[PDB]
């Protein structure tokens, strides 16, 4: 079997992509934020704590005929920017570019976090990363994908994420059509449960690659690049007034500036970020000063190729019996 749905920016600057998502029978349609750096699967849901439900599409599972509490189960997740949510879980069909799961744990959330709430295009996030960080207790849950591996044509998918456009996520297949020249494959480690990856260097506009080794995960549902601290301030210095705001929280920049790409090796390939995809717009509205997409991982302890350097590249995730990782440009 194979999957393709189409992902579409959630606003003007990219900050995330939402996928239409059928959940139950009959089918619920939600707005998930797929996300190759979490694992989970959880929607908004006619559980969700009413006052933190903001205009998003919930999942009722009263209303599916196929949903099934999965007695006793609990989840709860903590994400990177300081998010959150938790609820309950059940088990129910769900389909994704007409590729099928059944029985797949639909974790329904009790409470969000206000930036959920604040956000109303997003209905839920289906994680993509290792099911090792499933949080369901006390019986783990596998994700999407580890359900579907098994019935796929080939064990893999892949994200074409577009730039300020739509992009697609396939399941089971490689559109051989969605890239130009030949993918790159490089090692994958999974001992933190994530795509991590170690890119061969970097470049700064037209600058000379430097070559070193960049240990990082490849995170759809991270929006910027984060990368150590001397490589973002050897980019941030090619752009005239760009500094580090901690009143901001991370590299500025004018307005006014045309920015410098940014090239990331992967083996001997490289994949080049054109300088319009680092320009997140005004800190705020009327605004000026324009927020970095290339900030430092500092503060992380993970270096992320979030949406910034992934929807520079056709991305192959690899789900083989040794993942790797697959990069080409498009």
């Amino acid at each position: 079997s194979t999957g393709s749905a189409t992902t579409t920016p959630i606003d003007s600057l990219d900050d995330a992509y939402i996928t239409p998502v059928q959940i139950g029978t009959p089918a619920q349609t939600l707005n998930l934020d797929f996300d190759t750096g979490s694992s989970d699967l959880w929607v908004f849901s006619s559980e969700t704590t009413a006052s933190e439900v903001d205009g998003q599409t919930i999942y009722t599972p009263s209303k599916s005929t196929t949903a099934k509490l999965l007695s006793g189960a609990t989840w709860s997740i903590s994400y990177g920017d300081g998010s959150s949510s938790s609820g309950d879980v059940y088990t129910d069909t769900v389909s994704v570019g007409g590729l099928t799961v059944t029985g797949q744990a639909v974790e329904s959330a009790k409470k969000v976090s206000s930036s959920f709430t604040e956000d109303s295009t997003i209905d839920g996030l289906l994680g993509l990363a290792f099911s090792t960080l499933n949080t369901v207790s006390p019986t783990q849950q596998k994700t999407f994908f580890d359900n579907a591996k098994a019935s796929l044509d080939s064990p893999v998918f892949t994200a074409d994420l577009g730039y300020h456009a739509p992009g697609t996520y396939n399941f089971g297949f490689i559109d051989t059509t969605a890239y130009t020249g030949s993918i790159t494959y490089t090692a994958v480690s999974t001992k933190q449960g994530f795509w991590e990856w170690t890119s061969t260097g970097y470049a700064v506009g037209s600058g000379t690659f430097k070559s070193t080794s960049i240990d990082g995960i490849a995170d759809t549902g991270t929006t910027l690049l984060y990368l150590p601290a001397t490589v973002v301030s050897a980019y941030w210095a090619q752009v005239s007034g760009a500094k580090s705001s901690s009143s901001v929280g991370g590299y500025v920049f004018p307005c006014s500036a045309t920015l410098p790409s940014f090239t990331f090796g992967v083996g001997s390939a490289r994949i080049v970020i054109p300088g319009d995809y680092i320009d997140f717009g005004p800190i705020s509205t009327g605004s000026s000063s324009c927020f970095g997409g290339i900030q430092s991982s500092a503060g992380i302890g993970i270096n992320i190729f979030g949406d910034v350097a992934l929807k520079a590249a056709f991305v192959v995730f690899n789900g083989a019996t040794t993942p790797t990782l697959g990069f080409a440009s498009k």
